[PDB]
């Protein structure tokens, strides 16, 4: 009778967490304004702590097995909220201690959301384990756009920035303590890497998903700030209208990809990946579409915005899927360990600094001027695009391999 409580306060926990992860990227025009960076540094901002968060998950995933979950897990809650409030503070001259806080809260949150969902799923049974792992990764995209949400909402109601940052760890304290409380403490694989490189179809969906977590990331940082310097251009609540636009979209996309699936999976049997591919080639278009449509009108940007946004999350969400059919069950924990770190270190790990970078030197080449700033965002974020359509033909070759290397999995899960 505990476990049904626990869950719910470990579901709320990772709300929190993805709230911190987007609520430092809300704000994003009053850091820049105020430390004086550039678009590299916000790019250095989200790079730092995804490249921190993708090195500290299999770390505190190796600790997770020797010493107990629950301790570790609720350190990693307080250290991530109390760096987030201790960084609150920091005078407008170091920019540094800014990008090393990011760096220690990417550490704190490996560790939970690395933590937390074995002690979901030993908690409970398996169908009912199913359905609370179905309700934890509900959670994440409600905290993803719930960090829009705060973070401008606060910035507005208070007239700062720091607010933004301080409003949260006051939640996170007391979530800590509650996982403290209420959560009961429940109690060679370099031939395993080598057999997984072997293989096809993983591979081509580790880039595939590299692929999308590169686009996702971009996206996801810079896209409230493209579309306030297009408003400011075309002479606040942006991020708003784009964390509700976010929050419905993750659960509709994941719906959507439910959907496409179960009715294209009778027609044939590669059929998975042939979903994947239509909504990449999908979410390029209307990704292309919406800067096309931000220098005339913002409302057709947002329309461009969530249907991309639909058509982007469906065909990843379904990856884990391909995972699980290609891979026998005796290397599965090894192949996302190493899925999860690939998608990182190409994919999100290197996005935002990337874009921040790109922004920069199309910025540094003309005269500085609002039009130019909004006119080189865009042109730097145009290269989103285009990986997303490597990642719809690293989904084509994986279907050119999924009935194969399936069958030889079902051969070896057989025996
Ligand atoms: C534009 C920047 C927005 C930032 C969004 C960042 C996270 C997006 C979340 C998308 C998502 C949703 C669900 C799942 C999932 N995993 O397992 C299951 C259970 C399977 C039951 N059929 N669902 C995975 C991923």
């Amino acid at each position: 009778e505990k476990r049904k409580a626990a869950a719910a306060i470990l579901s709320l926990g990772n709300v929190l967490n993805y709230l911190d992860r987007y609520t430092v990227a809300g704000v994003l025009l009053d850091i820049q304004q105020h430390f004086g960076v550039k678009d590299r540094g916000a790019g250095l901002l989200q790079s730092v702590f995804i490249c921190s968060f993708m090195v500290a998950a299999p770390i505190f995933g190796y600790l997770g097995d020797r010493f107990n979950r629950k301790v570790i897990l609720s350190c990693g809650i307080f250290f991530w909220s109390a760096v987030t409030f201790s960084s609150s503070f920091i005078p407008q001259q170091y920019f540094w201690l800014l990008v090393l806080s990011r760096g220690l809260v990417g550490i704190g949150e490996a560790s939970y959301s690395t933590i937390a969902p074995t002690i979901i799923g030993d908690l409970f049974t398996k169908n009912t384990r199913t359905l609370m792992l179905s309700v934890f990764y509900f959670a994440i995209p409600l905290g993803s756009g719930l960090g829009y949400i705060t973070g401008s909402s606060v910035k507005q109601a208070a007239g700062d920035w720091h607010w933004a940052l301080r409003v949260s760890p006051v939640l996170g304290m007391i979530t800590g303590t509650l996982i403290l409380i209420l959560v009961p403490a429940t109690k060679s694989w370099l031939r395993d890497m080598k057999a997984l490189i072997r293989n096809r179809s993983y591979v081509f969906s580790s880039l595939a998903t590299s692929a999308v977590s590169f686009a996702t990331g971009a996206l996801g940082m810079w896209i409230p700030l493209y579309l306030h310097r297009a408003q400011v251009v075309q002479k606040a609540k942006d991020s708003l209208i784009f964390g509700a636009i976010t929050c419905f979209t993750g659960f509709l996309g994941v719906v959507t990809g439910a959907g496409a699936t179960r009715w294209c999976r009778l027609k044939t049997q590669r059929a998975d990946p042939l979903v994947c591919a239509v909504g990449m080639l999908g979410s390029a278009i209307f990704i292309c579409l919406i800067f096309v449509a931000a220098k005339s009108s913002i409302v057709g940007a947002y329309i461009c915005i969530f249907v991309g946004e639909t058509l982007l999350f469906s065909n990843w969400a379904i990856t884990a899927d391909i995972l699980m059919y290609v891979v026998i069950p005796t290397r599965r924990a090894t192949a996302v360990a190493l899925q999860s770190f690939t998608s990182h270190l190409l994919g999100d790990a290197g996005s935002p600094y990337l874009i921040g970078f790109i922004s920069d030197l199309i910025r540094q080449s003309t005269k500085d001027s609002p039009l130019w700033e909004f006119l080189s965002l865009g042109y730097a974020l145009m290269l989103c695009p285009f990986v997303v359509v490597l990642g719809g033909m690293f989904f084509l070759a994986t279907a050119l391999f999924f009935v194969s290397d399936r069958a030889r999995a079902e051969q070896q899960v057989n025996q």
